[PDB]
């Protein structure tokens, strides 16, 4: 299954901790806390709001949203191990819930959420399933609700080089263009669809992370291994190179139900 693939490879316990080291405490999403602050900078919610976080990971996003706004946050992630980790980092807070489930089968009421939020998680879904997911999101949003997404995107497949092809294949990602992604949202009837190619900003975030990794190599080696360091270092190097030339892209999407 997809769950087994993710838990046994990219998102083993150790894989998750390695990612957390570079992204920052409670994050496996690009730019950790700082990108979260920026992405939510024009979003308004309050203590009565209901938020869904698709691919909630280590829970930092939900923690931040609940801290900033006092909103109810419900995170869903397919990896049981990551959800277990997230649940270890929050206590005594009845407005944060993390649930291990498949978002493609999970049931939520129509007109339920003020915000549906997702950070670098939908890349794992096939194109067919991306469309199915956004149809569900449309239903699940309140009439007054907002959809807010970042995700890994790419140039057209015809332009990919050997190394990028191998990365996408090994990861089992389905990476589409920012423009194709926006078109899915439009096709799902979302209004006010705003898409931004934030590859340059993503490149900046990657550079901050890369510098951090290099400056904290000794600590990393104590926690992990040189082999894992090299893999991480090389992985960020490629993302930096590929975002600079727009082969690997970072898409931002915001839309509304009405
Ligand atoms: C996709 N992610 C941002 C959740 C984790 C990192 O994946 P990757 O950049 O190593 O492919």
């Amino acid at each position: 299954s997809d769950k087994t693939f993710l838990e046994n490879n990219q998102y083993t316990d150790e894989g998750v901790k390695v990612y957390e080291f570079i992204f920052g405490e409670n994050y496996i999403s690009s730019g950790g806390l700082e990108a979260t602050k920026k992405i939510l900078s024009d979003i308004e919610l309050n203590e009565n709001s209901k938020v869904l976080d698709i691919g909630s990971g280590l829970g930092g996003g939900c923690m931040y949203i609940n801290e900033k706004y006092g909103a109810h946050t419900h995170g869903i992630d397919i990896c049981s191990n990551i959800v277990n980790m997230a649940n270890e980092r929050v206590s005594g807070n009845n407005k944060i819930i993390f649930e291990a489930n498949d978002i493609l089968t999970k049931e939520f009421p129509e007109n339920n959420f003020d915000l549906i939020y997702s950070r670098d998680a939908i890349l794992a879904l096939s194109l067919e399933n991306k469309n199915k997911l956004f149809q569900k999101c449309y239903k699940w949003l309140k009439p007054t609700g907002t959809l807010l997404i970042t995700d890994y995107c790419a140039t057209e497949k015809e332009n990919w080089d050997d190394e990028f092809k191998e990365y996408v294949k090994q990861r089992k990602y389905t990476l589409i263009t920012v423009e194709e992604y926006a078109d899915i949202l439009t096709a799902c009837n979302f209004k006010n669809v705003v898409s931004k190619d934030l590859s340059d900003y993503w490149n900046q975030l990657l550079e901050v992370e890369h510098k951090y990794l290099h400056e904290n190599k000794e600590e990393f080696l104590k926690l992990f291994s040189e082999k894992k360091f090299i893999s991480l270092d090389d992985g960020w190097s490629r993302k930096i190179k590929d975002s600079k030339r727009k082969m690997q892209r970072w898409g931002y999407f915001k839309a509304t139900k009405n």
